[PDB]
RNA sequence: AAUUUCUACUAAGUGUAGAUGGGGU
């Protein structure tokens, strides 16, 4: 078996999160001494800790920066942009750079105590120092010991600033795109002393800090020689951003002053731009990030009433670019454009289609390099080479009059068109007293207000984001860029806002808040040592079949120790765990001392809860729960062992039993899946909506740790090579989406035969025997319907997500099994290349996250059922994937995941192997006559009423990945012309355009003719049925039945395939429908891929290409057929 | 419409079928 071989091979970590229930008078005896209120204490004071450390950490900032401020290395950063050094731009720039994130670092890092900044040490002593207030000294010593608390604040804050640019350090904003705006200020000043005079900089050369006695370093050209990260990053922006005095006087810092010139004299005043800082407060992550938005009027939304920032910088990049014209004037070079995934929408946006851009670069590319298969990835990796597209270069790939930078400016100025349309509709939420009704997450109007609003911001934001190029350019207009820049900066502030909103809106009714419950010790449940009882204070207890937490306090920390063995009794049986956090050994101790201790108000006994654990439980237990019990079971022979660490929390009650949902007791309960047969339930009881929420649980978080000694490790792809190769039968998932189906699933065997073809809409989940069925494809349909009301509303989306996400872990579950029964390799797509939309079932991102799963899954994939201690079981779980590392690590192979290419795999005739390798577009006559002439032979065979039209695939463009480049295209069977569709028959409306126009289909080779019709439209007509004839996927937009594939050749039994043949047989030998062909073909791409490693030596099988070409499919595709 | 938590549920009557690494910014 491949998948047996698999196993024991890494080893991952996880946290079986439970709950714990306060069991005797343990909660009486917590609230009797207060044993909670602290840790809750200081989970309030967190925020306000971190405010002050930040401070120290500000001066660290400061201080340090201000002394050691000489930019060592290169003199002051001198020859920045100065003259070309050995190499263009390439060491010129590079090196010179790199010096500078020392240059930084140095200044920092070995200090007056890095490690005693940025450790323990701080709040304990450093902190109190550096304040002097008793009330923050004193909640910065009550939070001490506790330390361990700050641990990730302190990385986060220590390990964003090193010898690194870029990311979020002081170099970033400190040398990187800080020069950027510096630069021009010690040496030709020059071009921007336009005005700079005695009234001027004179004025503000004595208001600044005499140090700098005159600007100098502040406006002219070249070098620079102040600030770097920090002297004041507002000495630089005191002409350049401008500092008005509080006296009155308005200094208008040097930049604010050339709009006296850059704008009313008109120009570009040589930037000039603000200095870049420390994001939030020390480097952080976001500027913008903010908390708040607890409750429904909490902020009436930072946007025009809470947030005018936003509101005024749509206004601003507007008039930015309606000034589009006049700076094509200036610079229409210099205004750039990222080319990416914005690149095709600019296209159909400024052109017209999606691929004008590419297939016109495509095109000089040609003029200057040359298709064939190889020179396609050429031009296409030159073309992600391309990082920017000058506007006039874009105005070269253009069409005609066709304006690219007038097009776009109209284009991008309707956009925020949109915008200002739904800020006339938020009026109502943006006046003072908004009278808010049902809340906000029931107010459903409101949450579409918001949405609606806060998305058309959005959007702009996207679209225009774009008009900025690669930053790393030469040219860049001025009077675009730096106004437009600031601007943008401020449009990004809405995507939080936005975040914000869509968070409260989409979140759920309860909150999980949780606050570490260290009970008066910082070294609260951090191990299991059985030699260290009194140090964390804890163990699991166990009363035959409960699960129970043991915490002993302050004064009486070893109290269960000296009472232990009751004989006679219950015995909550204490850990003896007497390896390192497998000598899972369970000393039992006490039963009535046990709850005596409780009682008194010595020990804090808690229950481990999980559904799994009432006597009520009538069914399978879940994973996590079999897990629990198999640490202190006695199979468990070292796989999932303990980590060490509980982090018990405490949740408190976010919601309460009387405002909850009730089904009353003794009334019918109506069931909701339509195809549950025992519709009505009528229970005993009542049941409410989240119960768990409506009281206080006590999440015990208990860290455990799959395969710590890992004893078959070896290189998971190399070694599925080699599996997949010995191999008489290589059996292959294959996993493809689909519109009709979910995630059909198309196993094919070793030579291209299905074994099976059913679509994963249905999970038929089996209970006691019983198999009810959920179409989670009839469900995505009701969601999708919830989702067409009310603009596809915030919670909607999430409930479709969600649902997928919950399909996707029902899939997780199938696609499990598949593997496990057949022994075969998934065949998922390399989702880092081509794209499929069509699919209206699984998304990329949910498709990602799917193979995630399954690669996170497939870490340790266990099926519940399985006994345990058998492969598949519990801890037994197959390691037949890899160890996800990035979403673009997901590309090739991660194990048994094969991330093939989804190139032609569903419009691809699985019969004879036909792909429409040609493009059937009437674009003129003569193409379509070239088209028609380069067909070996067109005949109407009135015998069985066809049009034969034998081609060579040899003789025409794009078409080099063929092989038997001879095919006959007989115009026959049914077609679904989707234009919404009709069902035209191939050989007679080709009779009938012959009949028409006068073509005597009825003269042997009727080639002739057919070129030597001179109407322009008989071509369209003509090229348009032809490419009916060569379209494989044939199905009825809607009706759920008609997905048929029907090849427009016959194979060597001279049969046409078609799929409804197929569709009617149950144990069908081709694919039965559209969908089916798809995954059976994307697992013959990954059977290309098995072929050549039997084609490709042993020790070799590492480095074989599986990127599978379209010319070694379209070959295999067409021959093994 | 119950859940360690999530999704679908009622699924044989206080539950069921899957999945579930979480902890700090």
């Amino acid at each position: 078996s491949k998948l047996e071989k698999f196993t024991n091979c890494y080893s991952l970590s996880k946290t079986l999160r439970f709950k714990a229930i306060p069991v005797g008078k343990t909660q009486e005896n917590i609230d009797n001494k207060r044993l909670l209120v602290e840790d809750e204490k200081r989970a309030e004071d967190y925020k306000g800790v971190k405010k002050l450390l930040d401070r120290y950490y500000l001066s660290f900032i400061n201080d340090v920066l201000h002394s050691i401020k000489l930019k060592n290395l290169n003199n002051y950063i001198s020859l920045f942009r100065k003259k070309t050094r050995t190499e263009k731009e390439n060491k010129e720039l590079e090196n010179l750079e790199i010096n500078l994130r020392k240059e930084i670092a140095k200044a920092f890092k070995g200090n007056e105590g890095y490690k005693s900044l940025f450790k323990k040490d701080i709040i304990e002593t450093i902190l109190p120092e550096f304040l002097d207030d008793k009330d923050e000294i004193a909640l910065v010593n009550s939070f001490n010991g506790f330390t361990t608390a700050f641990t990730g604040f302190f990385d986060n804050r220590e390990n964003m600033f090193s010898e690194e640019a870029k990311s979020t350090s002081i170099a970033f904003r400190c040398i990187n795109e800080n020069l950027t705006r510096y630069i021009s200020n010690m040496d030709i000043f020059e071009k921007v002393d336009a005005i700079f005079d005695k009234h001027e900089v004179q004025e503000i050369k004595e208001k600044i800090l005499n140090s700098d006695y005159d600007v100098e370093d502040f406006f002219e050209g070249e070098f620079f020689n102040f600030v770097l990260t920090q002297e004041g990053i507002d000495v630089y922006n005191a002409i350049i951003g401008g500092f008005v005095t509080e006296s009155g006087e308005k200094i208008k810092g040097l930049n604010e002053y050339i709009n006296l010139y850059n704008q009313k004299t008109k120009q570009k005043l040589p930037k000039f731009k603000p200095l870049y800082k420390q994001v939030l407060s020390d480097r952080e992550s976001l500027s913008f990030y903010g908390e708040g938005y607890t409750s429904d009027e909490e902020v009436l939304e930072v946007f025009r009433n809470t947030l005018n920032k936003n509101s005024e910088i749509f206004s601003s990049i507007k008039k930015l670019e309606k000034l589009f014209k006049n700076f094509d004037e200036y610079s229409s070079a210099g205004i750039f454009v990222k080319n990416g995934p914005a690149i095709s929408t600019i296209s159909k946006d400024i052109f017209g289609e999606w691929n004008v851009i590419r297939d016109k670069w495509n095109a000089e590319y040609d003029d200057i390099h040359l298709v064939t298969e190889k020179y396609e990835d050429d031009r296409r990796k030159s073309f992600k080479k391309i990082g920017s597209f000058s506007l006039e270069q874009l105005q070269e790939y253009a069409d005609a009059d066709l304006s690219v930078v007038e097009k776009l400016k109209e284009i991008i100025i309707q956009k925020v068109d949109e915008i200002y349309k739904v800020y006339g509709s938020s009026e109502k939420l943006f006046d003072a007293d908004f009278v808010l009704e049902k809340s906000l997450k029931k107010n459903d109007a409101v949450v579409a207000i918001m949405k609606d609003l806060l998305d058309s911001v959005k959007s702009f934001e996207n679209y225009i984001k774009a008009f900025f190029g690669e930053g790393k350019e030469t040219n860049r207009d001025e009077s675009f860029y730096g106004d437009f820049v600031l601007a943008y900066d401020i449009l990004l502030k809405v995507d939080h806002i936005y975040d914000a909103i869509r968070n409260y809106v989409t979140q759920k009714p309860y909150s999980k808040d949780k606050f570490k419950l260290y009970f008066q010790n910082p070294q609260f449940m951090g191990g299991w040592d059985k030699d260290k009882e009194t140090d964390y204070r804890a163990t699991i207890l166990r009363y035959g079949s409960k699960y129970y937490l043991a915490i002993m306090d302050k004064k009486y920390a070893k109290c269960l120790q000296k009472i232990d063995k009751d004989d006679v009794n219950g015995n909550y049986e204490k850990i003896n765990y007497k390896l390192l956090p497998y000598k899972v050994s369970f000393e039992s101790a006490s039963k009535k001392e046990v709850d005596k201790l409780v009682e008194e108000g010595k020990l804090y006994m808690f229950q481990i809860y999980n559904k799994d654990f009432s006597d009520k439980s009538h069914g399978t237990p879940n994973l996590h729960t079999m897990y629990f019990k198999l640490l202190f079971d006695e199979n468990n022979h070292g796989q999932i062992r303990l980590s060490g660490g509980a982090e018990l929390f405490m949740r408190r009650a976010s919601l309460k039993k009387e405002e909850l949902v009730v089904h009353p007791a003794n009334s019918p309960i109506a069931n909701k899946n339509p195809d549950n047969p025992k519709k009505t339930t009528t229970l005993s009881y009542d049941v409410y909506k989240d119960k768990r929420f409506s009281e206080d649980q006590y999440e015990l978080h208990i860290p455990i740790a799959i395969n710590k000694c890992p004893k078959n490790i070896f290189k998971i792809n190399t070694e599925v090579r080699v599996l997949l190769k010995h191999d008489d039968n290589p059996y292959v998932i294959g996993i493809d989406r689909g519109e009709r189906n979910l995630l059909y699933i198309v196993v094919v065997d070793g030579k291209g035969n299905i074994v099976e073809q059913y679509s994963l809409n249905e999970i038929i989940n089996n209970f006691n025997g019983i198999r009810i069925k959920t179409d989670y494809h009839s469900l995505l349909d009701k969601k999708e319907k919830e989702r067409f009301e009310a603009r596809q509303n915030w919670t909607s989306i999430e409930n479709i997500k969600e649902l997928k996400a919950g399909y996707i872990s029902q899939v997780v579950h199938k696609i499990c099994e598949l593997v496990e029964k057949y022994d075969a390799v998934i065949a998922l797509e390399d989702l880092n290349s081509g794209f499929k939309n069509s699919r209206v079932k699984v998304e990329k991102q949910v498709y990602q996250k799917f193979e995630k799963m399954l690669i996170d899954k497939l870490n340790y994939m266990v099926d519940k059922k399985s006994n345990p201690c058998a492969t598949g079981g519990a801890l037994k779980g197959y390691q037949i994937t890899n160890k996800f590392e990035s979403f673009k690590s997901m590309s090739t192979q991660n194990g048994f995941i094969f991330y093939i290419p989804a190139w032609l795999t569903s419009k691809i005739d699985p019969s004879t192997g036909f792909v429409n390798l040609l493009k059937t577009k009437y674009t003129s006559i003569a193409d379509s006559k070239k088209f028609i002439s380069s067909f070996d032979r067109i005949m109407y065979v009135p015998e069985e009423d066809l049009f034969e039209f034998a081609l060579d695939y040899k003789n025409f463009s794009r078409t080099d990945a063929d092989y038997i480049k001879k095919w006959k295209l007989y115009s026959y069977g049914n077609r679904i012309r989707i234009f919404d569709w009709e069902e035209v028959c191939l050989t007679s409306a080709y009779k009938e355009l012959f009949n028409k126009y006068g073509i005597n289909y009825q003269q042997g080779d009727i080639r002739a003719l057919l070129c030597e019709q001179s109407d322009k439209a008989f071509y369209s007509s003509f090229m348009a049925l032809m490419s009916l004839m060569l379209q494989m996927r044939n199905s009825i937009t809607g009706r759920t039945d008609v997905d048929f594939l029907i090849s427009p050749v016959k194979n060597s039994d001279g049969i046409f395939y078609d799929s409804r043949n197929y569709e009617a047989q149950e144990n069908a030998i081709l694919p039965k429908n559209a969908d089916a062909n798809g995954a059976y073909n994307i697992a013959r791409k990954v059977l290309w891929a098995i072929g050549q490693f039997k084609k490709a030596e042993d020790e070799k099988l590492d480095k074989v290409k599986i990127a599978i070409s379209n010319k070694e499919w379209l070959e295999y595709a067409q021959t093994s057929v």
